[PDB]
């Protein structure tokens, strides 16, 4: 039972843990931005005039273009492909290294009756190989991922472009209708106010969490020493599962909170949009209105989520190559050597 | 044997999902069908009698703004050359085969026993069964695209109006009778509550199919530990055990959607039979019903047969990877045959 192998396995349980909590945020962050969104909300409780842009649209629409709005997202989408073609064509010439060596070996076997006393290169390059497998998986997985990203996105590109139409243009496009008159300044909308200003902590929350749980460095190397030293044993198991709840038990503890304490509020802001209803139009014009800016709450959330994916899409991508080199070098060190001792 | 057993406890699970998503959908089919059957919720939303009802007018907007009759148009046309493609592959296929079965058949009249390779009908009867199969699956889908078709051709008619302009749709739809003292009544008040119920039942029913297909938890793991642990055991009942474990929460919630929606029709009905005491005994007013009625049928047909043609096309484009790597299998064996022996 190796050091290393064990220190390996920790550090995989370290960061399985981490990224379910992160993933476990993040998927609830895009829940609650869907439910406000086939709500009307905040952009209902703020449209009193029903004939201009409600302030949260008219933040998002700005915040769209402070970030170059369809321009941004285009540039990253036309070269992510080339950043995965520049992946694989290593990893290619990689293979291809050990399939030129391995077609020189079998050669040179099937002409000298006696190199059966020497190991075949094709034994040396398994575990090679066998990497290799796995690197054109994690790449099909980022092409289809990709593929999604890009159908999602061209779903959704129109209604993100009227986001970023000049503010005139914009609220031309918001057909104007009646407004609801008895909302302005009354119980259920103070209610709903706050129910969604608190939301609006947990979300806010949600991203210091997310930075303490991947600043969190421990120095377990010492830890599974020390027990080594002393019982002459190492129960890889038992020993991380504990430090990592001394360590993590903290925060997984919040993220649950964090987890529950919107399942709450969301669920009191359905009861209290039900009695905000009993106040809203249903002309004709309202609902136009109402789909209109429904369209926006959820192109902006898209907009977000299709540029932070992107964003994590090319850093990974580029992290990948500084990898990919390194194996490359591996298998050409490995031929290299295999090709001249003899 | 193992393989043997993953299977069996993963066709169990595609059961369980599978069977709640059916539920699911034959349900909310059912109560859009008996919707339209009542001219719901158009005939409260119809006072003037001589305006397009809000509701209508709305489905028109998502059937207009969908592609209208041109979407289905460019499916339903190329589904028959995505099939022709299809089968075009698999000929391609079995001929490879066939065309070295023949000389292989030759070799062995000329050469007895000089002649010992593995005959070609041998070497070919799985691949033969594997073409056959995908022979019984493109004759099902051929057969279940002349339904959709036929249904289609059918329907299609009153899904043209839909696409209309506001002002084209309504000079289709007969006139009838103000109906003056219907909005605010408690009948309607009783019956426009019951449909917002009711809508919020379908509209849930989202939530759980999605939450339903993206479970993604690993009770395969789970399973071959214990058929490593242990030898022989009792699979069926361990498989019963692990989906109540990890669906339970949601075939509860499925019947419990199915029951609410049970129960709201029936009151439904109740207020509409009520309601079919306010409103005229008109022909005219019969005449008007009539079309509204269809046209509800009309867009409640137009979502049901863009999806199925989406999920046909899809599935005819995934069925030809598939083909191509039996192609090539064929090509490579055949290539051996001739080549390497």
């Amino acid at each position: 039972v190796s050091v290393q192998q064990s220190l390996a396995a920790y550090n995989q349980r370290k960061a399985d843990l981490v990224n379910r909590s992160i993933a476990q945020m993040r998927e609830a962050t895009t829940l609650a931005n869907g439910v406000l969104a086939s709500l009307n909300l905040p952009a209902a409780i703020e449209d009193v005039s029903g004939d201009t842009v409600p302030q949260s649209i008219l933040t998002k629409s700005r915040s769209v273009i402070e970030q170059g709005g369809i321009q941004t997202v285009d540039q990253l989408i036309k070269e992510l492909p080339e950043l995965l073609q520049r992946n694989r064509e290593i990893l290619d010439e990689s293979l291809r290294l050990l399939d030129e060596e391995e077609a020189t070996d079998n050669d040179l076997r099937a002409k000298f009756k006696e190199r059966w006393q020497r190991t075949p290169s094709n034994e040396l390059y398994k575990p090679l190989r066998a990497e290799g497998t796995n690197f054109r998986t994690v790449l099909d997985k980022a092409v289809q991922a990709d593929g999604q990203v890009k159908e999602c996105y061209q779903s959704h590109r129109d209604t993100i472009v009227l986001l970023c139409k000049p503010e005139p243009e914009l609220n031309a496009a918001i057909p104007s209708a009646n407004p609801a008159k008895t909302m302005q300044g009354s119980e259920v909308v103070n209610v709903l106010k706050s129910l969604l200003s608190n939301l609006d902590e947990v979300k806010k929350e949600r991203e210091g969490l997310e930075n303490d749980l991947k600043s969190v460095n421990f120095d377990m190397t010492s830890k599974f020493l020390t027990a080594l030293a002393q019982d002459g044993v190492i129960n890889e198991e038992a020993l991380s599962v504990t430090e990592l709840d001394r360590v993590y038990g903290g925060l997984t503890t919040k993220v649950q909170e964090s987890l529950k304490k919107q399942e709450g509020l969301l669920k009191n802001i359905q009861v209290s949009h039900q009695e905000f209803s009993k106040m809203k139009q249903s002309n004709n014009e309202a609902n136009l209105r109402e789909e209109v800016l429904k369209n926006l709450a959820t192109a902006y959330d898209n907009f977000v989520e299709l540029v932070a994916n992107l964003k994590e899409g090319t850093k990974f991508y580029n992290e990948l190559t500084e990898i990919l080199v390194r194996f490359q070098n591996k298998c050409s060190d490995i031929v290299f050597a295999r090709k001249t001792e003899r």
